[PDB]
């Protein structure tokens, strides 16, 4: 059921048998949160996920490329993740097109860049942590004290948010593994996005608008409150299908708007499914 970092959430026959949904965890979620999804596919489509490991989203993909090709071979290929899931989807199509296999469908749930880039700068940095001081000090009524730029502005992400959450660590209760672990993890994953190199992908890509982010992403990031019309896909697919589902960016996963995607997604497989018979 879970083998290394991937959970068998319905494992395919021993032979033949409908193509596999391959799914991607979001940051900060495991796997799982497909279940409803794998509800509206249809009967009998097998389905694995890949949950977390390091690196930035192209190591990450060095990492489950591999493993793929081990599961599945020459393809076809059906790849499909809500929110970072999605950007790990896309990343490994395109690391399985370079090694010549045959994907079929990327599905992108909601996978929608922020809608202006964000610099990679020390200046960036600054207003970054700016920002969430002021955030902490209205939410815990607090001062906070004047903030070490230049200590900060020299780490990656996760050493950014080590070091934050190292100098809370130095007073008050100890906070619980697993709550620390969550928060270092899911930032992390979240940030990985703004670093990605997204290179061209010469496939079709389906991807299932919601009508905005929720406020905690636009708290993470401001600029996840300007969303483009093809999503920042459209200058790195050209063969981009848009497919709308409204509601916010956290609903998009669950019932019911997971409907709308599992109907449009079901049709799609059953035309990969037509074309293979």
């Amino acid at each position: 059921q879970i083998d290394g970092f991937v959970r068998t959430l319905r494992a395919r026959p021993e032979a033949g048998g409908k193509v596999p949904v391959f799914v991607f965890h979001p940051a900060g979620g495991s796997t799982v949160v497909y279940e409803p999804l794998l509800g509206r596919l249809p009967a009998d489509t097998p389905m694995y996920g890949f949950e977390r490991v390091e690196g930035s989203i192209e190591e990450r993909a060095q990492q489950y490329v591999p493993k793929l090709i081990e599961m599945q071979g020459d393809g076809p290929y059906v790849l499909v993740g809500w929110s970072l899931g999605g950007v790990l989807a896309y990343a490994c199509a395109i690391g399985l097109r370079r090694l010549g296999k045959d994907v079929r469908f990327v599905g992108l749930i909601d996978a929608v860049r922020a809608g202006e880039e964000i610099p990679q700068t020390k200046e960036e940095i600054r207003k970054r942590w700016d920002r969430y001081a002021a955030f902490a000090e209205k939410t815990f009524n607090v001062t906070i004290p004047a903030i070490p730029y230049e200590q900060l502005e020299e780490l990656d992400d996760e050493g950014q948010v080590r070091f934050v959450l190292d100098a809370v660590s130095q007073s008050g209760v100890q906070i619980p593994a697993g709550i620390i672990e969550h928060q270092r993890t899911s930032y992390l994953d979240n940030r990985a996005i703004d670093t990605a190199q997204i290179q061209p992908y010469d496939g079709h890509v389906t991807l299932y608008m919601a009508d905005r982010y929720h406020d905690d992403a636009i708290m993470f990031e401001p600029r996840y409150a300007v969303r483009q019309p093809d999503g920042g896909w459209g200058e790195y697919v050209s063969d981009l299908e848009v497919v709308p589902i409204g509601g916010e960016h956290i609903q998009a996963i669950d019932e019911p708007i997971i409907a709308k995607v599992g109907e449009h997604m079901s049709r799609a497989l059953g035309q990969i499914e037509a074309d293979r018979t």
